C-alpha cells in the first residue's frame, strides 16, 4: 500500500479514488490522543494533494468509530509540560477534526462503523456526509465525566440536531443508535453494518463523478450560506460560482 | 381578463382576492429567460399595488413548475454585451425571485405542479409557504452541469432543509419527488396533483382573511427574526408589533 | 410548604430537589397579567439562591399551561398610566419568560398541561427542555387577534420549529396538539397526561444527578454556540469548559 | 447634450469619463421628493449601462447638496393612496440612496457644495467617496423636526462616524461645517468651496485609471469585508479576488 | 430634597429636568460595591418612572467617577456564600451598568469629574453622551492587578477606541488624561473641571428641549444599527421610526 | 546564537525575553514567498513553545518591512503544480499572517521599518500593537497590479482604518507615510526611525512584565469582543475572565 506503515494511530487505503481513513487503536477504541490528532493533520495534508484521491471516507478499525478524546494520554502530555502545551495540544484536535475537515478541498464522508461519542461528533459533523450501522451507539457522556462538551462537539449539534434533542442529549448524556441518529439528521442514513462499506461507497463513487473544483465551491459555500444573510450570500454565492469557473479552466 | 396578454412569459389571474401567477414557457419548461426575470419584476410591483390581489400564488404552466435558468437566452444575451450586462442579469433574476419576493407586503405561496429544478429553489423559498404535487420532481442539476448553485438556490435550501440532506441534494444532484420535499421542509405539504389547486386555494382564502398589515408584521417579522439575537429581536420584534398597530390605523 | 401563599398568581413546591412552578390563575387559563410577570421574576431569583432547588418545572393550574398575555390588565394597567409603563410592563414579561430562564443557572423543564397560546411560546421555548400532554393545543392565535406576535413568541418559534411550519402556523393562527408539537420539534416529547408528571419527573431526576456548574456550563453553552461561528465557538466553548472547571472546584 | 431635459429634477453631464450628477430642485434645496427617487433610480441604472461613463460624482445645484426629504410632495403621495403606497415610496428612496448605490459597479464620489441634512446621509456615504466644501454645512435635523432619522441615515452614520459623535449630532440635532465633517470621518476631505470641483475631478480622473472590474471588486469587497469574520473574510476574499481574474 | 438619605451609597439631586446621579462613597473612590450595584439597579428604575426626570447626569463625589469594582466587598459576599452567589452579584453589577442603562428610555450623560478605572468603563460607554474634565485620569489597571477586563470593559473599549489605541491601553494598563479620553473617541469633549458641570448641564437642557420618545428611538436605534447590516437596517430602522410615531 | 542560520528567509534573535523575528530577504525587499510563508509558520510555532520568548517583534531586514506577495517566487510554484496547489499556498500564508499570528498565545508588535505593501497589511494588523518608522512608506499597490486586495488585506484595513480613509487608499493605490498610518489609526505610533527600535523594545519590556496568562486573556478576549454582541459579550468576556483565573 501506497501509505502502508506510515502512521502508527491511522491507516489509508487508496481504492480506486477512494481514500479509506481508518482511526487506529482498536484496543482503546481508536480514542484521539495528541499523536493521533497530529497524525490526521498530515494524513489531511497529504491526502489533500495526492492526486489519486478523489474522496475520504473517515471510518474506524473494530468495533469503535472512536470513544472520543483519550483522557490518560491528554494529561500525561499537558501535567509534563507549561500551561502552553494545553493551547498546542487543543490547535492540533481543532487543526484535523474541522479547521481543514469541515471546508476540505476533496469531499468527505464519515462512515460510522460503531461507537461515537464526545469529541467524535466534532469531526463527524465537519464530515460533509454522514452514514452510519443501525448497530452504531452515540453519546455526549462529557456531562456524565463532569466536563461540558469540549472543542467543536457542541456547535456539530447546533448545525445538524434540532434544538430541543441536541438539549436532550447533552444534558442528559442518554445514548442512541444509528436508526435514531439519522432521524434526528446527525448522518445522512443509517443502515445494517453488513451494508455500512457498500452503502458509503456508492456515495463516495457518485462524489468522485463530479467535477472537483465545482464540488468543492458547492459543498464548502452551502456550509459557509449557512451563516450570512440573503444579501450577503447574493455576493458570496455568486464570487463562488465565478471562482468555480475561473479555477475549472 | 385585467391583465390578458401583458406579459409575454407569465400570465396573470385574479380570482376573488387570488393573485394566480403562472409562468408560462410551458414548452421550455418555463426556464427563466432574462425576459422573464424583467416580467417578473413588473408582476410583483403591479401586483403590489392592485387593491383586488390580497394572496399570490407562484405556479407553472404544462407538466413544468421551472426548470431553473434557460442556459441558452442567459448566454445570448450575454456574449452579445459588455461584461457589465451580466451584473445587470442577474440583478434583474435576483430583483424577482427573493429581493422583493422573500419579504413581500402580501402573502405568497409557491404552487408546484411539477419539475422545480436549481435556480427555481430561489423563488420556491422566497415564497412564505409552499404545496407540492406528490408528482413533483425536484433536483439541483447544476453540480452535474458543471457549476455549483448559483444565485439564493444555496441558501434557500439553508432556510429549509436540513444540514445533512441539503448537503446530500447538493453534491449529489439527485431528483426527489414531492413526499420527500415536504419530509425535508422544503414545502409545507405535498398532496395528489388532482387535490393541489383546491389545497392551495383554501390556504390562500385563508390568509385572505387576516388583516393585510399584521400578516405582512407577522410573516416578514418572523424570517428576519431568523437572523438576530434574542436581545436584537427583543427590540425589533416590538418595534414590528408598534409598527402595524400605526400602520392598521 | 416554604413558598406557601408568598405570590398570588403563582404556587411553588419543592420536592426532592424539584421546584414544581405552576401557573396558578386557572378560571383565567393562567393569562400572564403585569402582576404574574413581577411574580415570576421573584420566582426565578429567589429560586436561583434556593440551595434546595435542583432543576424548575413550569406547568399550569387546572386545564390551561398559559392561554397567553392578560388583555384585560395588560390595558387596564397601560392606559392608567403614562406612555413609559408600556417600556416597564414588556421589560417584566421578557425578564422572566427568557432574560433570566432562557440561560437560568438551573436546568428548566416546561410541563405543558394543557392550553398554551401565544406569549405562552417565549418560556416555553427559554425552559431548556419541554415535555407535553397529547391532549394540549397549542396556538399562535395573534394573527386572529389582529397582532403580530409580540415578545420574542416569533424567535421561540424560528430556534424550535422549521421555517416552513412556523410560518404556516404564524400566518394561519391553526390549533395543534401534543403530538404535532413533538413532531414539529417545539417539545422533546408529546405522552399521554396521566403519564405527564412522571415523564417530566423521571427527567427532572436525571438532571439533578448531573455537576450543576457542568449542566449550566453544557446547556447555556449550546444555546450561545447556535449564535457564533465554528471560529468563534473553539474560543467560546474551551472558555466555558475552563470556566466550568474553575466554578466547579 | 448626451442627457439634456431627460430628467425633471437631475441633470447629467458627460465628461472624459466622468458623469457629473446634478441633482436640480436649488429652489427647493435639491429636497428628494418621489420624483427625484424615481429619476434618480433611472439615472443610475442607464449610467450603469453607459460604456463612456467609468465614474458618478453626484452633487447639488445650486447653494444646497440636499436638504434631505421632501416633507410636502412625500405626504401629498402617501395621504393620497392607500398605506401600501408608503411601501413603494420607501423603497424607491431606498433603491438610489444605497441599494444600487452602495455597491454600484462604477465608482461613486459624493462632491458635497453645499447643505446636506437629514436623508442626505444615506447617499452620501453610499458614494464611495466623498469631498466637501469647508462652506458646506450638515446636519440630522430629524429630532427637531420630531422623527427619529429615517430609512439607512442612522447606519451611514454608524459606518463613518465614531459612536460618541455619532449620538451628539442625533441626539442635539446640531449643524456641523466641512472642516467637522473631514475630521469626523463623514467624508475624505474638505477643501476651499473654489477648489471643490478641480479636486473632485482630479480623484475621479485617478479612479478612471484603474481596471474597472478590479476596482469594483476592490471597493465593494471592502465593504462587504467588513460585516464577515476573518475566517469567513479568508473564503470571501479570495472568491472576490478570482472572480475578478475571471470578469477582467 | 425628593431623593434625600433613599441610598447609601447613591445621592439624586433632580432640578430643572435633569436627575443629577452622584455615586456618592467617596473616601473609597466611589469602587463600585455589591450595595452599590443594587442600588443603582433601584435608582434607574425609580427615575425611569419619575415624569419629572428627562435625563440623567452620571458622576462621582470627591476627586473621583468611579475607581471601578470593590475588590475587597465583591471577595466579602462571594467567598461567604455559595458558588450561585457570584452569579447573582455579576448580573446586578451589569443590570445597572449597561442592561438598564445603555438603551435606557431617558438620554444619559457620563460627567467624568476625576479617576476612572477599569469596571467604569462599563458604564461610561453605556451612557449616551460623555463630558470629562481634562484633569480626569483614565486606567485600564485589571492587567496590573492580574485579571483581563471583566462585565462589559472590552466591549466598551471596543464599541469607542479604536482598535490600536483599545490594546495598547488594556496590554499595558497605562493611565490617560481626559484630552487623550477625547481624541481617541471615549468621551464626546473633555474641558476644564471649573467648566464641567455648566458644560454638561447646557448639554442636558438641549436634550430635555427634544420630544422623549423620538429622542429614545433615535439613541437606542443608532446603537442597535451598529449591530445589524444595511438590508436589516431598512426593516429595523423604518420599525423604529412608526413605532416612534405610533407611541408620540 | 539559539536560532543562528536556522530558516533561509528569516532571522530570530532572542534577549531578554523579546523574539526579534527579522523577515530576512532585503535585496527582494523581503517578499513573502512561498518557502518565507512555511518558515514563518514554523518560527511562531517554534517560539510559542520557547519558555524564553515573552513578547514577538516583527521587523524587516534593510530599507524594508515588506514589500507584500513575491509574485514571481508564488506563480513559479503555482503554474508548475495542480490547481491544489494553490490551495495550500493561500492557506500557508494565512497560517502564519494570521490564524496563528492575530490571537497568538504571546504578545506581538509589528516593528515597520520600511516599505509595507499589499500582502504586508495582514500581518501587520494580526500583531497586537505596532510602531512605524516616520520614514516608512505604506500603500494598497494591488488596484495599480489589477488585483483587489488578496487574503485578509482588506479585513485588516476595516479593522484599524477609517471606511473613508481604507477605500480611498485601497481604490487610488496612493502612498502614505508613517505618520499618516498613525493618525489613521492603522498603527499605535509614529517616531522616527533614529528612536524605532529602542521605542519598540521600551513597549516589549513593558509587555513583558504582566502574567503572560492574563495578558493573553486580554489581548485575545478584546479582539474576539469586536465580533460579539452586549449579550454575547457578558457570557464570553466572564468566560475569559474565568479561564484565566484557571489556567494562571
Amino acid at each position: 500500500s501506497k501509505y502502508e506503515g506510515r502512521w502508527t494511530t491511522v491507516k489509508v487505503e487508496l481504492e480506486a479514488g477512494i481514500a479509506w481513513v481508518t482511526l487506529n487503536r482498536p484496543e482503546k477504541r481508536n480514542a484521539m490522543s495528541p499523536t493521533l490528532n497530529r497524525e490526521m493533520v498530515d494524513v489531511l495534508e497529504t491526502l489533500e494533494q495526492d492526486a489519486d484521491a478523489g474522496v475520504l471516507v473517515l471510518t474506524g478499525a473494530g468495533e469503535s468509530w472512536t470513544a472520543g478524546m483519550d483522557l490518560k494520554e491528554y494529561f500525561r502530555e499537558v501535567d509534563a509540560g507549561p500551561e502552553i502545551l494545553q493551547e498546542k495540544i487543543r490547535r492540533e484536535a481543532s487543526q484535523w477534526q474541522w479547521k481543514l475537515l469541515r471546508l476540505y478541498a476533496k469531499p468527505t464522508i464519515a462512515m460510522v462503523n460503531g461507537w461515537c461519542f464526545g469529541g467524535g461528533f466534532s469531526p463527524l459533523v465537519a464530515c460533509d456526509l454522514a452514514i452510519c450501522a443501525n448497530e452504531a451507539t452515540f453519546g455526549l457522556s462529557e456531562i456524565n465525566w463532569g466536563i461540558p462538551p469540549g472543542n467543536l462537539v457542541s456547535k456539530a449539534m447546533a448545525d445538524t440536531v434540532g434544538h430541543r434533542q441536541s438539549l436532550y442529549y447533552i444534558m442528559t448524556g442518554k445514548t442512541f443508535d444509528g436508526r435514531k441518529a439519522a432521524e434526528m439528521g446527525l448522518v445522512n442514513d443509517s443502515v445494517p453494518l453488513a451494508e455500512l462499506r457498500e452503502t458509503t461507497r456508492e456515495l463516495a463513487l457518485n462524489l468522485l463523478e463530479k467535477n472537483p473544483v465545482v464540488l468543492r465551491a458547492a459543498k464548502n459555500g452551502f456550509k459557509r450560506c449557512r451563516e450570512l444573510t440573503w444579501e450577503q450570500n447574493e455576493d458570496y454565492l455568486y464570487a463562488k460560482l465565478d471562482q468555480s469557473r475561473l479555477l475549472d479552466t
